[PDB]
């Protein structure tokens, strides 16, 4: 069994400047030899090249969606942007139905979402559109519960978004910031239900640090070294000390996040009839008209404003269709991208698809353990390779992206070095097995963890990703995009490529 393996170095891109570039500064003997000894090229992993507005950096969802699809996958951010531009956003029946509910049953409208213009999980401009729409629809009571970013934008940038929002609220004549919480608590994706609960109880019970001014809340957090991303779920209160607003029975909630992985958990806490992860308290809110901007999961008992469209014949499906055995492997942090997103937004496994989940280290931030679980993932898979069970393999090494998000150079360099070591073991095992490896990445991050002034850079970059096909004797085209990865794999697998896959094999 000569396996063909697609190895994704999450957040590993190619950038010339070496300043703050942990990818370049790291000692990657393994990666370097393969780059030198095997055919390679770079791919566009951002902007229109992956279904995003021009300029928009890529990410795991977008990245894994496009890699697994073998075509340019139209993204949510773009789609909604167009809706707002074409005046279709204001005609959305789900939004209107939610607005009618609060008006008809005299309740309140609550707006959930990442407060920033990162564009990865949301865009603050989408929130303003809802605020403008709520004002147009005559919705009296509108409350904003913002989740502070600092991961897709500057580490301490919330003040400007809060400011801009406050200005929009005044202009539009509706809205009131009710709570502010770091996305660390309100947008967890590791089933750390303790974090989630914290966000929940601030929102529905008004429990947590209380302030009368959104900005003083932020000022105070920064004062304690707690920045945007990690801001404790706080509650804004009125002159009478009472919370500005708490989610109650029959209230409506519009969660303006369009990325699912970090939205499902809190969405379940709110809509799940029977919920066990933790005790929501006996007086917890019921009968909430819950609206998801896009589809999060079948579990979320709520409506979807922008309904999804099937992604047919993604590599997972073509491999399965041809009786091949495939394995998806990754540690917690990237398990959803190597499975859900890779499979074209599909939850259920394909027949013949196996999955291995390795638990990420039990650390708050991964700068505290740069090697994360890279070693456990390598050992588990090395075993799978010795067994000779799989035809295709999809491995994702989260380290570069996860610790690069810390905005720290040394830890990110350590991370990159840890993965290189692992990468050599994996590819060397593949080759020894007579198989071929496609070493690549979904987008950049670790190529820039410091700003020009030397400050922490906690977000992705727009740099191209590397592409190595460990198959001597071949050449790779150059104007490639992620959507060209799947066709190349099928090419290597010698399987026919579906018409759906509009991408082109990188092999000449
Ligand atoms: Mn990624
Ligand atoms: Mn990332």
């Amino acid at each position: 069994k000569k396996p063909v393996a697609l190895i994704i170095l999450d957040g590993f891109a190619l950038r010339d400047e070496t300043y703050g570039n942990a990818v370049a500064q790291a000692n990657k003997p393994n990666f370097d030899r393969y780059w030198n000894e095997y055919p390679h090229t770079t791919l566009k992993a951002c902007g229109e090249a992956v279904g995003l507005p021009e300029g928009q950096m890529g990410n795991s969802e977008v990245g894994h969606l496009n890699i697994g699809a073998g075509r340019i996958v139209y993204q949510s951010l773009t789609r909604i942007n167009i809706a707002i531009r074409e005046g279709e956003f204001d005609r959305n029946e789900t939004f209107l139905a939610a607005m009618n509910h609060v008006k008809q049953h005299g309740t309140s409208l609550h707006l959930f979402g990442l407060l920033s213009d990162g564009g990865v999980h949301s865009h603050i401009h989408h929130l303003y559109a809802l605020l403008r729409l709520a004002a147009k629809e005559g919705v009296k009571r509108v409350y904003i519960h913002g989740f502070l970013d600092g991961r897709d934008v500057g580490p301490q940038t919330a003040p400007q978004y809060i400011k801009e929002l406050q200005e929009k609220i005044k202009e539009y004549g509706v809205g009131e910031i009710a709570t502010l919480s770091g996305r660390y608590y309100s947008m967890d994706r590791d089933k750390r239900w303790d974090r989630v609960e914290k966000a929940y109880r601030a929102m529905v019970y008004g429990e947590g640090p209380t302030y009368r001014d959104p900005l003083e809340c932020i000022e105070d957090s920064y004062k304690h070294g707690i920045y945007d991303e990690f801001v404790l779920p706080s509650v804004i209160v009125r002159e009478d000390g009472r919370p500005v607003a708490t989610i109650q029975d029959n209230d409506a909630i519009i969660f303006y996040n369009f990325r699912p992985d970090r939205a499902i958990q809190i969405s379940n806490t709110f809509t799940n009839e029977d919920f066990r992860e933790f005790d929501r308290g006996p007086k917890h809110p019921k009968h909430l008209f819950f609206v998801c901007l896009t589809h999060f999961s079948e579990t979320v008992a709520g409506y979807v404003a922008f309904k999804p469209t099937n992604l047919d014949n993604t590599i997972g499906e073509v491999l399965s269709q041809h009786g091949l055995r495939q394995l998806r492997i990754a540690e917690t942090e990237k398990y959803p991208h190597v499975t859900f997103f890779m499979s074209g937004g599909r939850e259920e496994e394909f027949p013949g698809e196996d999955r291995i989940l390795i638990n990420s280290p039990k650390v708050p931030t991964y700068d505290l353990k740069p090697e994360m679980s890279a070693y456990e993932v390598t050992d588990a898979l090395l075993k799978e390779i010795e067994a000779d069970k799989y035809d295709a393999i999809i491995l994702n090494y989260a380290n570069p992206d996860m610790v690069g998000h810390s905005g720290k150079l040394e830890p990110t360099i350590k991370a990159v070095e840890a993965v290189d070591e692992c990468l050599g073991k994996v590819v060397d095992a593949i080759l020894a097995k007579g198989g071929i490896a496609i070493i690549t990445a979904d987008h950049g991050n670790a190529d820039e963890v410091l700003t020009p002034d030397g400050k922490p850079q906690t977000a992705h970059t727009t740099n191209p990703v590397p592409v190595i096909v460990t198959k001597k004797g071949i050449k790779l085209r150059d104007g490639g995009i992620l959507g060209d990865l799947a066709p190349t794999m099928l090419d290597l697998l010698g399987l026919p490529q579906p018409k759906e896959m509009t991408g082109k094999s990188l092999i000449v």
